[PDB]
């Protein structure tokens, strides 16, 4: 059993309900991970992620590294977060991503202070380089980003960085789902209750 986990950062956004509509064309489930300021902004579409299968968790409040790090902001913005979901879905979300990555941001009384909150880290397994080709032609920077997934997928579970608020990631889409597909994943959204440690600072706890 290979299982890939799609991951997209940073929405909701414009291109998230194609998005949505091209995962469920092919069956497949994928985990998405919110900033508060797009929750307000864009409720309907956190309902329509999580009633179709989708894991829906927290990717913060500012995506400010110097608050969210240095001034140790991590947390509480996690969990003001988590409050916004759950006002929509009724749900609260155990799995935050941090933004840029958890290494070397999320230091040792940071990443106690997650367990104890409650909270679980997911940083990624294959970075897509969606960023890359911002502003780029669609359908080519598309293939450009399939590619890079397609040959990074090596390994039984792999965590895959995508960001659904640009064109060309959302795009890529249906190249990567086939191309994994034919590797012998399945697409898999995360699963609290079978969660793995998938983090830079392979801190088990989180
Ligand atoms: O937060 C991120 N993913 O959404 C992220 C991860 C790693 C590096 C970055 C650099 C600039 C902006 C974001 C990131
Ligand atoms: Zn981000």
């Amino acid at each position: 059993r290979k299982v890939a986990y799609l991951t997209f950062d940073d929405g909701p956004g414009k291109y998230t309900a194609e998005l949505l509509n091209t995962l469920k064309q092919h069956d497949a489930k994928a985990t998405f991970f919110l900033i508060g300021a797009n929750v307000k902004e864009f409720p309907d579409l956190v309902k329509r992620e999580n009633a179709e299968g989708h894991y829906v968790g927290m990717h913060s409040m500012t995506h400010n590294f110097a608050k969210l790090y240095k001034n140790g902001e991590y947390v509480n913005e996690m969990k003001e977060d988590q409050g916004l979901i759950a006002n929509i879905i009724g749900k609260s979300p155990k799995l935050t991503r941090p933004p840029y990555g958890s290494m070397p941001g999320l230091n040792e009384g940071l990443r106690n202070k997650v367990v104890e909150g409650g909270f679980k880290v997911w940083d990624w397994t294959i970075d897509s380089l969606d960023w890359r080709y911002n502003k780029m032609p669609v359908d080519a920077a598309a293939a450009q980003i399939a590619q890079n997934v397609l040959t990074n997928a090596t390994k039984p579970q792999e965590v895959i960085l995508m960001h659904d608020i640009h064109p060309q990631s959302v795009a890529a889409v249906p190249a990567i789902l086939k191309g994994l597909k034919e590797k012998g994943y399945e697409f898999e959204a995360y699963h609290e209750e079978s969660h793995f440690p998938v983090n830079f600072w392979h801190d088990n706890r989180m």
